[PDB]
């Protein structure tokens, strides 16, 4: 959470390069959940970032913003778009990013089960339901939900999130709150872009 995203400009265009740089630091979030069950999603999210970067690197100016990626790929691929290329990679990436956002916001806001205040089950469930659940077939849902149920104690989770740096739990939460400002605004704009451009696809894996 130390690698802040750029603030949104007035025109709400998101520059591809700085976005990819920032979100490249995020897949280790999944390691903090303490289950091998999250290794595939970590790899999938990393693969989405790699794919968007591969397209961007072929012509960074043509793909300068995320909006440019969608509009250029729509021209390139015709009727095959939006189920193609970096557009499809980003369609999936944003769901993993939203998962992280909702999870972290919920923890930072003090949301908890008062019967089990040192667990993060309720925060995990909220994040999963809001971001990913409907895109998973039932078999996947059961295993993914079981691993979230088996998440670390909240204090251990926060210790994992701040590994290395010498920070208190309170300082860790403060830093996450700061990170959440531009992160949330950016993910919201990406979701709105998918809606506006008719690039969203609702299918299960």
């Amino acid at each position: 959470a130390e690698h802040l995203l750029k603030p949104l400009p007035a025109d709400k265009q998101i520059e591809t390069g700085p976005f990819l740089e920032a979100v490249s630091h995020l897949p280790p979030f999944f390691d903090c959940l303490g289950s091998p069950v999250f290794t595939p999603i970590k790899a999938d999210i990393s693969g989405n970032i790699t794919k968007i970067k591969a397209v961007y690197d072929t012509n960074p100016a043509k793909f300068r913003t995320l909006q440019n990626i969608l509009e250029v790929e729509k021209e390139m691929y015709g009727a095959e778009w939006p189920k193609v290329g970096a557009t499809l990679a980003l369609m999936w990436l944003k769901r993993g990013l939203r998962f992280i956002q909702v999870f972290l916001q919920s923890i930072c806001d003090g949301e908890r089960d008062e019967n089990h205040p040192n667990l993060i089950r309720v925060n995990a469930t909220k994040a999963y339901e809001m971001a990913l659940k409907k895109y998973h077939g039932w078999i996947v849902q059961k295993i993914f939900q079981a691993a979230l149920y088996a998440a670390p104690y909240k204090s251990d989770f926060l210790k994992a999130l701040s590994k290395g740096q010498n920070v208190t739990e309170e300082e860790c939460l403060e830093k996450i709150r700061l990170f959440l400002v531009n992160y949330t605004a950016t993910i919201d704009v990406i979701y709105e872009m998918y809606t506006q451009m008719n690039a969203e696809l609702n299918y299960k894996v």
